[PDB]
């Protein structure tokens, strides 16, 4: 049993719910917290910048830090932070940016990063401004991910086209 309240079950191990990612966070502080992020870790907009901007900015400087040591992330790669006062942990994964020209073949990898963690609370990868599909997104989730994910849709129209339209 957790703590992940209302999720409606697309299948065994996966659950959607029409939430505020950031205000769900804040209620269930998960041990892992999925972020929408880019290479860099520029956190402008997107969920990446609702996350960041919900830890005062403090999420952006500790990814200065990293990206400083480390260098940028692979386009569906990840890399696992701090979750600030959202989370235990914030994983941090690099869906292919569709507007920006990138390779959507590369949305099952970044997926599969989720299959490292026992649970997770996220949104759809390469969705949004990202401009990826969403159904698309949803059914590779479904596809690729194996651990428990519960998946926090913004927009209420588009979670209910979501479930509709669910095979
Ligand atoms: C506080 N908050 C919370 C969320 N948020 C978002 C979510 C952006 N859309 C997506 O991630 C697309 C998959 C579809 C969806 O989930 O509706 N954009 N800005 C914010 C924001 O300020």
């Amino acid at each position: 049993v957790n703590s992940f309240s209302g999720y409606l079950k697309l299948t065994d191990n996966v659950y959607i719910k029409n939430a505020d990612i950031v205000e769900e966070a804040k209620k269930v502080k998960p041990t892992v917290v999925v972020n929408a992020a880019n290479v860099y870790l520029k956190h402008g907009g997107g969920v990446a910048g609702a996350l960041n901007k919900a830890t005062n900015n403090a999420m952006q400087v500790e990814s200065d830090d990293y990206i400083a040591t480390n260098g940028p992330l692979k386009v569906g790669g990840s890399c696992v932070l701090s979750g600030h006062n959202l989370a235990k942990h914030c994983l941090h994964v690099v869906g292919p940016n569709v507007n920006k020209g990138e390779d959507i073949q590369l949305l099952k990898s970044a997926y599969e990063n989720f299959n490292q963690h026992e649970v997770l609370l996220a949104p759809l990868l390469s969705a949004g401004i990202f401009g990826a599909d969403p159904i698309h997104s949803l059914r590779v989730c479904v596809d690729t991910v194996r651990t428990n994910v519960y998946l926090a849709v913004f927009d209420k129209n588009l979670y209910d086209k979501l479930v509709s339209s669910f095979l």
